[PDB]
């Protein structure tokens, strides 16, 4: 209720919608860059490390194929994640620096973060502290005013998602579910540990899904494993549904206390979701060492630092079969993708 936040959030809204409203399109294209190594791929796309080759900046390209996208039933969910990523404008947030289709493929060409990602890290120290897990959960606590004040539900949070970057602050990436959204949307979407209730039981759900992720986020930090976990998908639905979750005992009880009110089953009575909005997580005690304003300016000496040698060093990545990029002699899918 600051009227320092409110000014903030209203032009924020203001400069999303113009370039909402008018997207851009067409702003490269492929031959302006060299590829490097496969960073990581999926069931319909890839991410590729690029240089571009007059001006030697490194990217992250996102390369979706067409045809595959068609058959995953991804269409209206990759034209949402290109039209809110190039509308957008926040600190934690990848920023697109370029994006373009050709006959076979949607590019999607974002700034390069070579630290790695959260989840690597994670599974790799065994658990963070809980300053380092609240320095983390700070940024995406900001991230997710920023986005539902814009009317987005982002629906894709988990450790993979989250970029550490040069001065140890997160960067968000992969707005493949992420979505303008007035009021519910019913797309069951979303990794099954960190999937709300209501998404599970096939409901008209809201932006309150991106609080109870951001719970169980909080909770694999500081744990090491997620607060639902089980062998199948199935034995994880019932453990989410239930209503229960078990702390371990070096939880501080400010922790506990704030994940059992982010990760509260009933959504019309969870953190987020209240007539206090974000402000009941960001005045909730386990923040109250936390300067928002400085995390925002990024004024915070961050928990660490990822260790790396330069803007092109892939060494906190992992290795994938290296395929190649074919364009077709022949247009795909034109039709579905005119607006990308
Ligand atoms: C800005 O995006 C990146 O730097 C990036 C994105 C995704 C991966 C692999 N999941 C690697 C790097």
């Amino acid at each position: 209720e600051q009227e320092s936040v409110k000014e903030f959030l209203a032009k924020a809204k203001e400069e999303f919608l113009k370039k909402w409203e008018s997207p851009s399109q067409n702003t490269a294209q492929l031959d302006h860059f060299d590829r490097i190594k496969t960073l990581g791929t999926g069931s319909f796309g890839r991410v590729m490390l690029v240089k571009h080759k007059e001006t030697g900046n490194h990217y992250a390209m996102k390369i979706l194929d067409k045809q595959k996208v068609v058959k995953l039933k991804q269409i209206e969910h990759t034209l949402n994640e290109k039209r809110i990523l190039q509308a957008v404008n926040f600190p934690f947030l990848v920023k697109l620096e370029f994006s373009f289709k050709d006959n076979s493929n949607l590019y999607m060409v974002m700034e390069y973060v070579p630290g790695g990602e959260m989840f690597s890290h994670l599974r790799r120290i065994g658990r963070f502290s809980e300053p380092h897990a609240r320095f983390y959960a700070a940024q995406i606590v900001l991230t997710f005013e920023y986005l539902h004040s814009l009317d987005l539900i982002y629906r894709d949070l988990k450790p993979e998602n989250l970029l550490i970057d040069q001065q140890g602050y997160i960067q968000v990436t992969d707005f493949g579910f992420a979505k303008r959204v007035k009021g519910r949307t019913w797309t069951l979407c979303g990794t099954p540990e960190y999937l709300a209730p209501e998404i599970i039981l096939s409901k008209g759900y809201n932006k309150a899904v991106d609080w109870w992720a951001l719970g169980v986020l909080i909770y694999e930090m500081a744990a090491g494993y997620p607060p639902f976990f089980a062998d199948q998908p199935i034995q994880i639905y019932e453990k989410i549904v239930s209503g229960k979750v078990r702390f371990p005992s070096h939880f501080s009880s400010d922790l506990k206390d704030l994940l059992r009110n982010l990760l509260q089953v009933d959504l019309t009575k969870r953190f987020g979701n209240l007539k206090n909005g974000v402000n009941d997580i960001k005045n909730h005690k386990w923040f109250a060492t936390t300067d928002w304003i400085a995390i925002y300016q990024r004024k915070v000496e961050a928990p660490f630092i990822p260790k790396f040698k330069g803007p092109g060093d892939t060494s906190n990545f992992d290795d994938y079969e290296e395929e190649e990029i074919r364009v077709s002699i022949n247009e795909k899918c034109g039709k579905e993708f005119t607006e990308f």
